């Protein structure tokens, strides 16, 4: 829901996510990593499900960070992917993929996955 | 890289993807797939790194496409995360997750896992 | 960790992990899930580190079910792949990829990715 | 597809993977890779439908190897995760996981995720 993902979220890690949800369908924000080569604030994009079905299952939603910003640039970008789950307990529960540019002969190594839960509640 | 990735791409599904990438690092455009519950275009945002290193390495960016539009809503939403390889045989090379709604009982099932590369012919 | 890591495990949707570890790095066991209309138990093997570093790193492995047995066939095949860490809370941590036989044309839509995390406690 | 799987195949990085399936739905050989930290061979086992779909569905399979021999260990494990398709141009279409060990707090940057198809040529 648009006022249920517009706001603040931490995961597991300490990270913090603040997000706008737009009525299209759009999620605007930025993305604060406790870990990793990254240093304050970045730009996330993204977008979600506007019209979610009404039968208890979540809002499918995903965004992106590029870890370029006025301090640092890590040469990567992370893609979440995942559902926001609405009532008590609210979370955004997603996996996640972050690629580093690489050169050809090593973009065998370019991904790595992960799974981040965020919660309303700072951990 | 922002001219050698605005424009259309195509993956070996014969999807079709259409992108701006702006001098901020913005990515937006149109995104059509070959194949699953999908029809017509529909709405891409992303970012990428727009200021690459200098070394030969690619240009990493991502991108989301929620599978709603004025057609169709599959509840679910796919992101690619990959980067960018320019020149004559330029491509996007991606890994993506498809999540669908589901409940959380049956979260543990949300989530398909594959692989795109875009080319700019076919 | 061949006594660390041989054992009885449950994850978070209350799946159980039987599971011996050889000296030579084999696993061998057997599988039952409580999701995914899985039934009764299914044979398991992977691989683990045998010499792990010391350094308070976890243990890597990997094991493998083939979603086929005397009561049932779902043609699909899951490896996990992860760590075991030890000490107080013993625990392994992984994420997996579900593959399931797929006419070419539906290859895109074959492959299922997820989290589980396993404790000798059962939820 | 017994006779089918067992025998010889080369990922795309030149890697080559030695494997013979029983009856029994096992799989055991050996892998080499062309990249990493790796040199010489390595012990896998994994599993096979060892009674597939006859509707022209590929067979599910997935192997795990440590990467530990009597030459090196990288304190890490892959596994593949894929597909067999034999007819006229049989290859396996894999995505997988390569978990190195970590301690807790670097745990988020543990795992690698890819793809490797391999085919009978090279
Ligand atoms: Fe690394
Ligand atoms: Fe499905």
């Amino acid at each position: 829901d648009e006022a249920g993902i517009t706001g603040t979220w931490y995961n597991q890690l300490g990270s913090t996510f603040i997000v706008t949800a737009g009525a299209d369908g759009a999620l605007t924000g930025t993305y604060e990593s406790a870990v990793g080569n990254a240093e304050s604030r970045y730009v996330l994009t993204g977008r979600y499900d506007s019209a979610p079905a009404t039968d208890g299952s979540g809002t499918a939603l995903g965004w992106t960070v590029a870890w370029k910003n006025n301090y640092r640039n890590a040469h990567s970008a992370t893609t979440w992917s995942g559902q926001y789950v609405g009532g008590a307990e609210a979370r955004i529960n997603t996996q996640w993929l972050l690629t580093a540019g690489t050169t050809e002969a090593n973009a065998w190594a370019s991904t790595l996955v992960g799974h981040d839960t965020f919660t309303k509640v700072k951990p």
